[PDB]
């Protein structure tokens, strides 16, 4: 139980230099970065709660020092802090997986590896030593490493009313741990602490509707999944799908008139979007210009709902008599050419001259459209890289950046009368800016504090590396809104299974 | 000779814990952050070329380690590297100033302090021991420290080649250096390295003209000063003047359209801009909406110069009858209000009602306007801490972010016709985003590389903490342009009077 | 770490644990540079006393990462060393701090305490707090934890004004329990360690804050109302609507005394004079302009206040042409005094223009058709007339310029202000006197009489005063918090705009608490 697998001390005889650590980092324990997780009666047996590579990143002092070195060798001593209670009983399993071996799928295969069983009522203060299984006399960064795995063995049950149990891990290098090679401190390790400069949300741009400031943060019950293409960013990859780092700059686009039309009470003329970055229109590149609108207007109701936009005919060094018309994606009454994110569109123009360039500024929606229709985005098909659809873990809801879009009216028959609507974006580039500097620990999620009334009120959100925020809510409702005073603050790294202690009541 | 002042070894009897260093840190020199400067025959006599506090910030490794500790004690060993040649006649002096002693302004007096003298022709490196002068057991953050001062002892009189000589420093702690009292590694000091993202300029927003992508970088020998109020950001105060971090969100504004008029061949009516951030219009706060517009039509023109904006009537839900009209700041007849960047504005709309809300979108410019007129912003008066006018050091020129503004035309009586024009911005918030995460060392400037053709062409700029970039030029031109392919790269920290080695020759 | 002791609870359904820990070793100064080393009474080392601002409550709502307690290691921790320190110039040595936890075997959660060295920022997350030397408790078994807090310094002994280390306490894991109203209570006690010493006896007159503040038993009705002299204070008041105060007369602060335009003699300074400058403004009657005289600011510079010291801040309204006005005595100045003193209507600045409508300046209205040119006149604010009510008088006119006026203040969320009311008599006239005022009430944030005693005994740095208000011979007691900025707040749960509290008086001092402290007593406004 103390030592599932023996730890073999290396002599470091091949290292050009052996760099010793401060004697005092060996003596005191610190919390493991990302070593916190929670167990609930709803957790299913055989589900992985925590997965850690035995690495200098298990401790924040060695994690900070590791930015300065090229090699390392040695194991760690872990200690388990359990906030249990007198009524609940369960059981956990912790195992060591040697490098180059796949992690099992079920608890009963996990027992094949060196392991040991934890019982919730006796687990507190248990000590486990995690050895490092090494090939060379010492490690170079980028090698494959063994890892510790914690899994539910017997589900949590309670005689009285059920309580959650929160687990913490603390660690310290084992006396044989050592570094080597002393390189400049800009290495690729993720820093144990992330510093976020203060920037209120309303100071951030709304990627899915520029020119309208973020009014407030938003949580809705109905919005269970996101399939957007513009507000998607990722720390590992940057802009995803059709996103851009300058939403306002890429908002405007142009299109060329096309032969033909379709049926409608007025006339529905064709157009074809220009693709400066896809001149040949090959299947492997985006069908539409980067940063263009992705609002949806009905699955098939081309006539009930309409997108609206400024449009003007091309002229040397400018455009002429820009005015507001209706438009929409695809030719309608089709699977791949209706409500689809592709380059074919139609415009509500009585007289559209063939093979002429035209402006297209998405502006706002009109007709019977409402915010619910707007959020659903047109579907994407093909081989080009489009942002995957995402959903929050069960029991959590998305947090959106909300913007309000003014309506547009007209006495003259300019062509349209837009309808006021609200716009939501799941992420904004400004918040991600800081993260690129400091990477995320592998497979870990950032827990952020959002404090509003000068410390009086604090909300807790989880920011995933895929680029969305979630909140744990006892209630689920459509109209809940958080103010935008701002001041995000970083709290700690948590396992993706972690459940936020602070709860937001939405039905009330 | 190398140790004019001996080092006193503290017993550290009052330190709760004594934390040792990795022994290999003592045996390796590294460059001193911000220890680079140049000297030439144009250097003024008696000026201090360099002034460094003796602290853990002199070495890359101790600077990174110091973030983990609360106190320190010990001195440093320094080396000077001179890049002169056989024609460089002159001498240099380096001295050690104890705390609370004022630095004199004559090399003759510096010989009183413990010093060392070197010749500009030396190809080796001169070494000097910089001890830790203190009357306390060890140092906390924020104490008064001894300094190293470098000054010209005998001036450069050869004046045959007349080229700049570049000086660098390297350092390593002395064997008696120690730390104390481990703490979590989070501090508010500037990091010695400023890894910048890979974003090219064309993916950055133009503060003075959103909706138009940045198309190139621009140098013009005529623009000797900048008085803008929008693209102004500083490292130590964030947004300055009337600037904002979401220029697109704050582009639009509203006015009330009060009574009155002014003389003109058409009829122009007055209006007052709404000030949500300054509801009561006190003199201490800005007199215009945050980040609205500072294009500066012209010094005195009613029939030749005009700005054109989209405007519409305020109604429930939104705005009605949005179309392009002329407008301008203040009234042309009187001084101090003609072009003054304040509340009162023209509107060219005969059918403009009384005390009714209206929408404004600066859009473009019309008339006889050109690039030069747009470049100069309206004057600012009052006591609302506006952004001051700035100029580059002699021999350097600004580098601007340049964007193209399409013209809007009309074949009917819509009213206005704009003309093509180009808009320049001093700085973009996107570049400054990462700078705030990694602050600037006090009293230093960042030297940046600009890589264009996969490394075949590299330019060098200086980014001042006041928020502008400059380049070293020799020719004389008014239309030099640079591609926006991008990939800014960080080189090092240099003194504000550093002379860049790479020269942009404008005659090509 | 040093030792641990376990005991069985009565009934044998759990245990309690007492521990002694020294997370950071103590370095004992040799005191070789001290001219004299002065010892303490040996019985002072054996007497644990409660630490000022050393109490807080943990409930299920409290979240980890919020700093519940933060104290400097200094002689101010102990009641007797604080009193002794006034006789000495320097000190040296650490303290033993004891955490007392009222836990139970059928709860859950953890607690963390850490020592912060000088000149280090305090983080806001339990994750980072584990970087410091620390200790962790569990609510199921925690009874008392003793911390040997060291005295971290780089000098032989301390003088007044140095930077000192701190103790910080935070929730490590949230509290849980079957009952929804269970909560843990935490308290701190301290005593100097055996190596603590003083040095260099000096006469006992220092600027420190006395550990105990003695409040005279003068009742509120014996105190003056800064914003309405000549009318005694009649009761204390709480209003839910009044969420902020922008007054400039009843403003006093512990450090720099009077604030904005306030004065220590409100009755004396209640009078002012004007010059009756030319010009006029429209109206059904005829209104006149006058410029207030500024004896303290003879040259009208923007640095100094633009109105007479402690003059008047009623507040008439954002716009009131023929609805609301201020009424005052007025009389033309003659040799030896003034003649024909009678009531007239007046207001601040002009009406239409902004920045002068409701603001502090020399310009004021006069309701005098026969106002002689460039002649001095007397002004006694009296009261209000027209459609004015309590709300209009409550909101004072705005302040502009750079004359370091009194900033607007608001209470912490969940708390409400406590005011001093006063019935302003109404003035009626039957003949052609000219004006007719109406009854109205005036509120003041604070009275100089209460703050007068506090100046003698300053507040400990970073602490507020918790006061007891005894009314019916001790049977009924109310709790208020007195902030250094000069206002009182109470904890409320209901919602009412007319809550009244008698003015029997007898203010009493309870203890020093943190600004974020939550009052145990609650005032129900619905009753």
């Amino acid at each position: 139980v103390t030592a599932p697998l023996p730890e073999a001390v290396s002599s470091l005889s091949l290292a050009p230099t052996v760099n010793a650590l401060d004697p005092w980092v060996y003596l005191n324990q610190t919390e493991v970065p990302g070593g916190t997780f929670t167990v609930s009666s709803a957790t299913q047996p055989g589900s992985v709660l925590l997965e850690l590579e035995i690495s200098p990143e298990l401790n924040l002092y060695t994690s900070h020092l590791f930015r300065m070195y090229a090699g390392w060798s040695g194991g760690f001593s872990l200690k388990l802090l359990v906030a249990g209670n007198a009524f609940s009983a369960g059981k956990l399993i912790a195992a060591i997986i040697p490098p180059n071996i796949e992690v099992p799928n079920s608890a009963y295969l996990l027992t094949g590896f060196p392991h040991e069983i934890l019982d919730f009522r006796t687990a507190d203060s248990m000590e486990i030593i995690a050895p490092d299984i090494k090939n060379i006399d010492y490690h170079f960064r980028g090698d494959k490493l063994g890892k510790l795995v914690v899994m539910v063995y017997s589900p949590l049950r309670s005689t009285s009313a059920d309580f959650e149990i929160e687990i913490k891990l603390t660690s310290a290098p084992l006396p044989d741990f050592k570094f080597t090679m002393l390189v400049p401190p800009i290495q690729n390790n993720a820093l144990p602490i992330w510093s976020i400069p203060q920037a209120p949300p309303y100071s951030m741009v709304n990627p899915r509707s520029p020119l309208t400031p973020v009014v407030e943060l938003y949580i809705n019950s109905s919005y269970a999944t996101c399939n957007h293409q513009l507000g998607r960013y990722t720390i590992y990859q940057g802009a995803i799908g059709n996103s851009t780092f300058n939403p306002s700059g890429a908002w405007t686009a142009t299109c060329t008139a096309e032969a033909g039309s379709v049926t409608g009470h007025p006339n529905w003329r064709y157009a074809l979007l220009d693709l400066p970055d896809n001149p040949t229109f090959d299947p492997t590149l985006p069908p539409v210009p980067r940063g263009f609108c992705d609002w949806g207007s009905g699955v098939k109701s081309g006539n009930k709902q309409h997108l609206v936009c400024f449009t003007g005919k091309k002229v040397e060094g400018g455009f002429q008599d820009v005015d507001t018309h209706m438009w929409d994606y695809g030719d309608n009454e089709t699977v791949g050419l209706d409500n689809t994110y592709q380059r074919t569109i139609y415009i509500k123009d009585p007289s559209l001259e063939k093979d002429a360039q035209y402006l297209v500024i998405p502006m706002g929606v009109s007709g019977a459209a409402n915010d619910d229709t707007v959020q659903v985005a047109p579907n994407c098909y093909g081989s080009w890289d489009y942002a995957p659809t995402v959903a929050p873990p069960l029991g959590e809801q998305f947090v959106w950046f909300r913007s309000q879009l003014p309506a547009s009216k007209t006495t003259t028959t300019s062509g349209v009368n837009s309808v006021p609507v609200n716009v939501n974006a799941l992420m904004s580039p400004d918040l991600m800016c800081s993260a690129y500097a400091s990477g995320f620990p592998l497979g870990k999620v950032a827990l952020l504090d959002y404090v509003l009334f000068g410390g009086s009120v604090v909300r807790q959100f989880k920011l995933y590396p895929e680029g969305y925020m979630t909140a744990n809510t006892t209630g689920s409702n459509t109209g809940f809104i958080i103010p935008a005073d701002g001041y995000f603050r970083f709290n700690s790294w948590v396992s993706p299974s972690f459940m936020i202690s602070s709860v937001v009541d939405l039905n009330l």
